């Protein structure tokens, strides 16, 4: 009876892998294709699946920081959103928090992500007109030519600065679209979506 | 692309299906192991997984109903929560709707848990001191002994009768956990269960 219980345990966390590398391809689909709707669906999937599992592997917490960074790059401009137990935090920086910790290459498209969302951080607290809080992200991201241009927009006040066009929101996204193919590539081949192929092509 | 696209959306369906049989599963062995946390935990990932889920078969709409009886039946007295748009509709009535459309057999078991849900239906009003409410579910509900039977309790505002104890609340989830234990038998043989099952005993 306990050993039965202890085996059943077992095959459930097994299969909460399985359905945890599914969502996770689903979600990066979802957010490469800009599909919203289907991307807070499965959002929503994703974060119930995750409660449910205790002990993870280094690939499962790999899988799950990609989850949940791109939960806040598409909460990007979402100000009033709390991703941290710190209130001050916003989800750009809690993005980048997620994006120095994923155990991956750090070659240069890593660091194209990292200065892309560095900047927009404090570009997108300057286009709500929210000065001070630009000023503050600053304070807790950057601590020099990059440093001091960013600093000197903050105290001009100057929102439609030009520097923020060549450095966009949109390249943002494009660069981490970038990455994001190069995850799907890799999951593709993971159990749950390999076996539903499968069936799929098998009725063609 | 778009070809792929549909490829794509029809192998989500597929694994979204699995998942849901998996979920369900997982739900009956809570509900019938009285683990309350993981039943509440299963709970809010099949929810999030049927609300990514389109067209369903005759099967899948079944699994969902069963799944849904469990989650009422586990709130039954919960008096302040609503599962129906029609806020006066306690979770224990909203149980009994749900087993009345559920495509199985109306063998003797059927009718027992049937029976005993209505009788702990007004159990549960007069337990909480609401002796009117009581009145106005027994009203939905009925509509002879046995009928009067009950009328005559609730106007005496005899909470702890003795006919409550002879089909008491916990014989109804004894009925009921005999019922689970059928779907538990019928759902093993599930593809995501069976796979998890098959990789557990590969490593013994
Ligand atoms: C707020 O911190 C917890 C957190 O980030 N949770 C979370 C997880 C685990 C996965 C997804 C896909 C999204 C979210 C919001
Ligand atoms: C309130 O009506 C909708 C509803 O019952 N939703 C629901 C579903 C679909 C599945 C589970 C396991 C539990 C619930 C609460
Ligand atoms: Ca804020
Ligand atoms: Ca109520």
């Amino acid at each position: 009876e306990e050993e039965d219980a202890g085996l059943v345990a077992e095959a459930e966390a097994v299969a909460a892998g399985w359905m945890l590398d599914f969502l996770c391809l689903s979600l990066c689909r979802a957010f490469r294709d800009g599909r919203s709707e289907d991307f807070r669906r499965t959002r929503n999937s994703a974060e119930a699946i995750i409660h449910g599992l205790s002990s993870l592997t280094a690939c499962q917490l790999r899988t799950i920081y990609i989850c949940q960074f791109l939960t806040r790059i598409a909460a990007g401009k979402t100000l009033d959103a709390q991703f941290e137990n710190d209130e001050r935090i916003t989800p750009l920086e809690s993005a980048l928090m997620i994006w120095g910790s994923i155990e991956k290459e750090h070659d240069k498209l890593h660091e194209e992500i990292q200065n892309l969302i560095k900047i927009q951080a404090i570009a997108v607290c300057m286009e709500n007109g929210n000065f001070k809080e630009a000023e503050e992200v600053f304070e807790r991201i950057f601590g020099m030519p990059f440093k001091s241009k960013l600093l000197m927009i903050i105290s001009q006040k100057d929102t439609f600065h030009s520097f923020f066009q060549h450095f966009s929101y949109n390249h943002m996204m494009e660069k981490i679209k970038s990455y994001v193919n190069y995850v799907l590539s890799e999951k593709s081949s993971t159990f749950l979506m390999k076996a539903a192929a499968k069936v799929v092509e098998s009725k063609r």
